[PDB]
RNA sequence: GGGGGCCACAGCAGAAGCGUUCACGUCGCAGCCCCUGUCAGCCAUUGCACUCCGGCUGCGAAUUCUGCU
RNA sequence: GGGGGCCACAGCAGAAGCGUUCACGUCGCAGCCCCUGUCAGCCAUUGCACUCCGGCUGCGAAUUCUGCU
């Protein structure tokens, strides 16, 4: 079940919303063009984010590459999204 | 060993330096005139501060009154200062 | 923010679009590199000062056309 | 910040001192009370969204003289 958008959890939920999107973009993008990183610190979401890539191969590349990597003293649990983000759905 | 300046430790060391001086002043001052609250988040000092009162009776009042009070979900360990602050020393 | 340095970089002026900002006006806005006030993340610390000072890690902003020599 | 209300409050104008701000200029600055964006503190949460949204607690800025009716 691979698709354009990777899904990361086990993130340091104490990190500000903007510094997260920034540092997340910094860790990736060296895999392909990133379309958008989606975050929200609500109770439902919290320590997790959606990194949307331009081509699926960059998602597969970064998923296998960056798994378990320590991000703010915490290991990343990367996996493909249940559904491709509605921006990719409009493709 | 009572004197003008009370000494508090066991403070929430994760609190910003300014919000501490503010909320500390807010909890006291209803005991007498506060001259100055001295704080610094250095490793040497950290979770502790010096509340300087105008008359010693306010220090005794607040010390016996506010002992163990929960300040930012943490109990206050109040006690008199080893030496009266050099501002009181210049009296 | 702040300081320094690049084969990295025509120069100056206007205009628009941005950044900062509560918000306009002044102002400022290519690209990497290094140091660094902040701020933040773990980690450590229960500690008696009035002078700033723990380790490690990370963020550290804003560009386009137009004309002249 | 934002909104509302007080036996709490002469009115307006200038001047100085402050606040905001990287920094001046514009601007804004009695006192309590209530609600509340932020921000922060514990607490809880390992959670598949693209619409904002967990509980509790706390911070939530800046005044003086001068003249006129």
């Amino acid at each position: 079940r691979p698709n354009h958008t990777i899904y990361i959890n086990n993130l340091n939920e104490k990190i500000k919303k903007d510094e997260l999107k920034k540092s997340l973009h910094a860790i990736f993008s060296r895999f392909g063009q990133i379309l958008d990183i989606l975050v929200s610190r609500s109770l439902k979401m919290r320590g997790q984010a959606f990194v949307i890539f331009k081509e699926v191969s960059s998602a597969t590349n970064a998923l296998r590459s960056m798994q378990g990597f320590p991000f703010y003293d915490k290991p990343m649990r990367i996996q493909y999204a249940k559904t491709d983000s509605d921006i990719i759905a409009k493709m």
